């Protein structure tokens, strides 16, 4: 089998990416947030606290003729951005573009915290990082992709996000038309349940490849590149009056500056973000300061390449028993 859905922007930023999901019988559509760090599929629910819920479109299992709660499952997790969310378990049908899992854990929300209220474009999470990471206790859950897994036509899913515009998460194949050149694979680390590898270096605008190797995670579900200080100092460093603002929370810039590429290094091969890819915008309404898509990080433990970076590139999630990550410019 194979899953083929669009991914969109919830703004103008690109600040994150809804894919819309099938849940139960008759189907319930979900528009949830597609994250390769994390292994939960959590969902704004009919048992929603009913003053976190502003917008959301939420499943009703009561609704559902294949919904069946398992019995003594509970959920909580945290994320890297400080929000949080909680609840109880379901097992139902869901389906990602044409692609159908019966029996997937669906966790419900009875609890959620302020900011995925005040986000009324996220429906919740689809976790597609390894299922080690999953919250549900006292018996932990697969993700979606990992109960897929078998029935594929081929064991990886895709993500080909795109910049200020739509894009597409496949399952199951690679769509050899959606890129440029060839894919290159790099080894993955599943020690920390992340599609965790290792960069070979980066380049700021037109200058010279620095090789060093950068541990990080392909996390589609955190907005920015996090990067170590030395190389986002070196990025901002060529944005004539870039600085660290501590109270802002990260590097800003005039937003009349134009911005030079950022390269990063997949074994030997090269994908380039373009400068337009790292503004943020004002960081306030019609302020003329402008914040960063690479930041440091120094204070999160771990380097993550997100949308930022992987926007530039398609992506193959390869889930054979070694798993792998590709890159190929688009």
């Amino acid at each position: 089998s194979t899953g083929s859905a669009t991914t969109t922007p919830i703004d103008s930023l690109d600040d994150a990416y809804i894919t819309p999901v099938q849940i139960g019988t008759p189907a319930q559509t979900l528009n949830l947030d597609f994250d390769t760090g994390s292994s939960d599929l959590w969902v704004f629910s009919s048992e929603t606290t009913a003053s976190e819920v502003d917008g959301q479109t939420i499943y009703t299992p009561s609704k559902s003729t294949t919904a069946k709660l398992l019995s003594g499952a509970t959920w909580s997790i945290s994320y890297g951005d400080g929000s949080s969310s909680s609840g109880d378990v379901y097992t139902d049908t869901v389906s990602v573009g044409g692609l159908t899992v019966t029996g997937q854990a669906v966790e419900s929300a009875k609890k959620v915290s302020s900011s995925f209220t005040e986000d009324s474009t996220i429906d919740g999470l689809l976790g597609l990082a390894f299922s080690t990471l999953n919250t549900v206790s006292p018996t932990q859950q697969k993700t979606f992709f990992d109960n897929a897994k078998a029935s594929l036509d081929s064991p990886v899913f895709t993500a080909d996000l795109g910049y200020h515009a739509p894009g597409t998460y496949n399952f199951g194949f690679i769509d050899t038309t959606a890129y440029t050149g060839s894919i290159t694979y790099t080894a993955v680390s599943t020690k920390q349940g992340f599609w965790e590898w290792t960069s070979t270096g980066y380049a700021v605008g037109s200058g010279t490849f620095k090789s060093t190797s950068i541990d990080g995670i392909a996390d589609t579900g955190t907005t920015l590149l996090y990067l170590p200080a030395t190389v986002v100092s070196a990025y901002w460093a060529q944005v004539s009056g870039a600085k660290s603002s501590s109270s802002v929370g990260g590097y800003v810039f005039p937003c009349s500056a134009t911005l030079p590429s950022f390269t990063f290094g997949v074994g030997s091969a090269r994908i380039v973000i373009p400068g337009d890819y790292i503004d943020f915008g004002p960081i306030s309404t019609g302020s003329s300061s402008c914040f960063g898509g690479i930041q440091s990080s120094a204070g999160i433990g771990i380097n993550i390449f997100g949308d930022v970076a992987l926007k530039a590139a398609f992506v193959v999630f390869n889930g054979a028993t070694t798993p792998t990550l590709g890159f190929a410019s688009k």
